[PDB]
Formats: C-alpha cells, structure tokens, sequence
C-alpha cells in the first residue's frame, strides 16, 4: 500500500498525488483501503469516479461498507460532474477529498480538482489525486502489471483494402482507439466486411454496447477516449493513432475542426488498456508523437466558466493553473443567471461554454429567439445540406441559427433534433 497514505495524509491541507501505474489497483485495492481508514477515524469523506463505469467499479471496490453512492454514512462517492453542478447551487462539506482519474481533461474534473486544490490549501481539507498521469508528468509508457511490446507502425486513417495484413491477420481481441465517432464507423465498416466481429463504444453507443464486449468477445472494440478510464476490454492488442477531435473557440463560436496529436496522459491511458496481467505479453501499436500543449483547446475556459461559478481566490490544480485563460472570477455570474446556467446543464445538456454565454447574455429563461437572431453564417444544416427549420410555439417557421454557435451541439454525440426541442421552446 502507497508510502504516502500509511497516515497524516488525511491531515487538513495534506495534498497526496498517488502517481501509480495502469492496474496498479487505484480503485480496487488503494480506495477501498483509503475508505476503511476514514471511517475507522470518522473523517467525513468525499470520493470523485470520472463516469459511471469507474462508478459501478467503486460499488464493487467498496461493498459491504457504510457509503452513500450519488447520481447514516460518512463517505459520500459521485462522479466529478456531480460535485461541480451540485456547488453551482445548501453546499456540504469533507474534510477528505480522494480524486480518481485526476488526470481528465474534462471541465468538470478539471473545475474539481482546482476546487478541492484551493480548499486544501487553505486547510480546510486534506486531498488525495490518484491517477497513472499526474498533471505535470509527461509519460506516455508508464509501467504495466505485465509487458506490453510497444511498435510505431502506420495505421489506417479510414477505410483500407491492401497493404495493412497485420491488423487481420493478429489472433487474439484488439481495441483500436479512433478519434471521433464518424472514423470509428468507417474502420468499423472494413473490419467487418473483413469477416471480424466489432462492436463501437462511444458516447452514443456505450451504456448499450460495453456489457456486451465482456459476453460477445469481438475480434475488434472500436472506441474513442470513452476507453480511457475504467473501461475493461480484455484484449491483447491496442492500435492507437493518437489523435484526438480538438474542441477550440475559434473566432467567437466553437469547433471539431480535424485532430489534434493526443497528449501523453491519454497516450498511456490507451497503452494503459493492455499490460494489466503479469506472465502475458501484449501489444500497443501506434503511430507518431504525443503534444503536451493542449492550452488552445476550449476545455480550460468552459473549466474557468464552471470553477468561476462554485466559488479565497480560486485557482486551477498548481501544474494546470498557466491555462486558466482569464484571471479568477472573470466568468462568475449573478445568483439568478448561475441557476439558469445550471439548468441548462442539468436539464438541456449544453456544453459549459454554450451555458455560460446564454445565462449571461439572455433576457429571460424563456426566450429562445437567441436560437434564431444569430448572424447568417452561424445557421445549422441539416446532412442532406438545407438549413435546419422548426416552429415556435405561434407557428412562425425559424431557421436554427444561432447567437452562439457550438457545433458540439450538433454532431459527435448530440443531435440536431434535441436541440430544435429546445429552440421549439419544448425545452
Ligand atoms: N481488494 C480487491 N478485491 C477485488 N479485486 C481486487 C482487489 N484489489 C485488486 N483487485 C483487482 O486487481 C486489479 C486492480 O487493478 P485496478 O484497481 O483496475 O487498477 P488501477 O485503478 O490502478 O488502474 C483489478 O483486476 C481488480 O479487480
Ligand atoms: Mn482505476
Ligand atoms: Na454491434
């Protein structure tokens, strides 16, 4: 069990980053332990899990004692995302904040953490950062239970017909890492007309398809960073073109515009995926570099956006803090704007970014005309290329075209068709 938590670490201003290696037994073995202690000392005790699977995997880890489980007990464990959104309204407090997957670049985990740093450097709490990949650390081949035998080889990018015989020819169960959705279906289509069994695991597809990957065992599980934490795919080969659908403000609106290189982290994350079992050997193929520089990517502002709102003077995590875009507080609304912010969060499913600038700028939280008034250029088409038309509620035919325009809302896991529900005032 880790030097560092033998004990004094649940101390009020202790901060323990748990550097430890994939399958190393962070959430199974370290927490549960971790867990035990703080009930043993009655410390009232917050546990943050990336997603829900990391979730259920805690469930299991920490069976047969007294914890409550978020979506008469003194551990309280919910998801990074939870912790944010409920702080965005009677607020309760721990005095031990233990951080599973303290790596994820998500605004919610990095809005977290920054909140948990900055209490804990005021003593009011002590911290514990678990993950493989420490903010600051750049290692893309961290340690492993077992070997993996990492090879640069090129890795189709779309569909293939010759030249690529060592992806259908290897015999055990791979786990190929695509960048969005849409290359996943396009290497998913070849494989199989290839004769392999796939399933895709994404956001759209993961709450039905990651219970059948365990049953069905298909040649291929083709998967975006949905895979990177907590997921458990039991192949032997991981195929990893390391890239990565960069979400950037880019002249007032937000795009998907191509790839980005994936940063180190997620390059061992994907690695990460194999090399879990001692006495076997696995495979990690992968092609070109890792980029560490992710402070272009929309992720910081829409984390700023969330910390500004759930707060001494907050900071992000020490290591992350040159990225925080603007100075503290910059976006911090009033109280009646922050509960229209979290309503669209919770109840609409808008990104951070798209939240903040209705909340701040909008009128009323019934007014939908934002969703029609925007410049020409920022009008939503439909995939057979006409513009995107629905009624308001008195019948008039608008044209989505919206004020601020995220194009996260319209594709890779949102659809059009729930935000006209929105914009249709249906909400
Ligand atoms: N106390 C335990 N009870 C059950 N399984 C355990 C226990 N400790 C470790 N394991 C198992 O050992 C492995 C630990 O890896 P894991 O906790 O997923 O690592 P990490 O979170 O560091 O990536 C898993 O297969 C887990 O189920
Ligand atoms: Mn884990
Ligand atoms: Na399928």
């Amino acid at each position: 069990p880790q030097a560092v938590v033998g004990t004094g670490w649940t101390s009020k201003g202790q901060i323990t980053v748990l550097d430890m290696h994939p399958g190393s037994g962070k959430t199974h073995r370290v927490l549960p332990e971790l867990i035990r202690q703080c009930i043993d000392r009655r410390l009232r005790t917050l546990v943050l899990a990336p997603t829900r699977v990391v979730l259920k995997e805690m469930e299991r880890a920490l069976n047969g004692k007294r914890v409550r489980f978020h979506s008469g007990a003194i551990v309280d464990v919910m998801c990074h995302a939870t912790y944010v959104n409920r702080r965005l309204l009677g607020r309760q407090n721990w005095e031990v904040a233990i951080m599973d997957e303290a790596h994820w670049t998500d605004p919610h985990s990095i809005a977290a953490r920054g909140h948990l740093y900055t209490l804990a450097k005021e003593n009011k709490c002590a911290l514990v950062l678990m993950t493989a990949t420490p903010p600051g650390k750049s290692e893309p081949f961290p340690e492993s239970n077992g070997a993996i035998t990492s090879e640069e080889r090129q890795i189709p990018d779309g569909e293939w017909r010759d030249g690529f015989d060592w992806i259908t020819e290897y015999e055990g169960r791979t786990a190929w890492f695509v960048p969005s959705i849409a290359k996943g279906g396009a290497i998913a289509r070849t494989l199989r007309q290839k004769g392999k069994s796939v399933i895709c695991l994404n956001s759209k597809t993961f709450e039905k398809d990651y219970s059948r990957v365990r049953d069905e065992k298909p040649d291929f599980v083709v998967t975006t960073d949905i895979s990177e934490m907590g997921a458990n795919l039991d192949v032997s080969r991981v195929i990893d073109g390391r890239t990565n659908i960069k979400p950037e403000e880019v002249d007032g609106k937000v795009e998907l515009t191509g790839t980005r290189r994936v940063t180190t982290a997620s390059a061992a994350q994907r690695r990460g995926r194999v090399g879990r079992q001692d006495g076997r050997t696995d495979e990690y193929i992968y092609s070109g570099q890792c980029d560490d520089d992710d402070s272009g990517l929309v992720q910081w502002k829409e984390a700023q956006i969330l910390l500004d709102n759930i707060t001494p003077v907050a900071t992000f995590y020490g290591p992350e803090q040159d990225k925080m875009p603007e100075v503290a507080g910059h976006f911090r609304l009033t109280e009646e704007k922050r509960k229209h912010f979290r309503h669209l969060l919770t109840h609409c499913d808008f990104t951070p970014w798209l939240a903040w600038h209705v909340a701040a700028n909008v009128s009323s939280v019934t007014d939908r005309s934002w969703t029609w008034e925007g410049p020409e250029a920022n009008a939503v088409d439909e995939a057979s290329g006409d513009l995107v038309t629905f009624r308001s509620p008195n019948g008039a035919e608008r044209t989505l075209r919206p004020v601020w325009k995220d194009a996260r809302m319209f594709k890779e896991g949102r659809d059009i068709k729930e935000f006209v529900a929105y914009a249709s005032g249906r909400r």
